[PDB]
């Protein structure tokens, strides 16, 4: 399958330095224009403009970072810096080694992220949509810092 399992976790520390976690699964799909390979690792929350070279000198992100990205409606940005697989590449140019893209106001970016390149991206863009985005952001919204884990099955 083009299934992805995302595993949200919720962490906090304790004095004696054993870990108290919360996990949170959902369900997405991976583009078929990344890679079909299992990702993990800090989430960092970007505004898609913020995949722009625009306005800017913008953050540094520690490798191996997990990007998610809600998408705008299209009516917001209708002169679009790069193609949502163009914000992907560039998330991984910045240290990403996976992308979350949610999607769901902006469904029609399925079209663009389903379709094949000979130029694939080397780590996986996963697309969320529905009740898994709405669980997604939800977590991502709270304060906290939380670690995502993409596992293709």
């Amino acid at each position: 399958k083009e299934t992805a399992f995302v595993e949200v976790v919720l962490f906090e520390s304790s004095p004696s330095g054993d870990y108290t976690t919360h996990t949170t699964g959902l369900t997405g799909r991976f583009s078929r224009a990344g890679a079909m390979l299992s990702a993990e690792g800090e989430i960092v929350q970007m505004h898609p403009l913020g995949l722009c070279n625009n306005n800017d000198e913008e953050d540094l992100y520690e490798y191996g970072w997990v990007g998610v990205v809600k998408l705008e409606q299209p009516e917001l940005d209708p002169k679009p810096c790069l193609t949502v697989l163009g914000k992907a590449k560039r998330a991984v140019q910045r240290g990403a080694t996976a992308v979350i893209f949610d999607v769901s106001e902006n469904p029609e970016a399925i079209d663009q992220l389903n379709q094949g390149s000979e130029d694939p991206l080397k780590r996986p863009v996963v697309y969320v949509k529905g009740a898994d985005a709405i669980k997604l952001m939800n977590i991502v919204n709270k304060q906290k810092v939380a670690r995502a884990r993409i596992q293709h099955l």
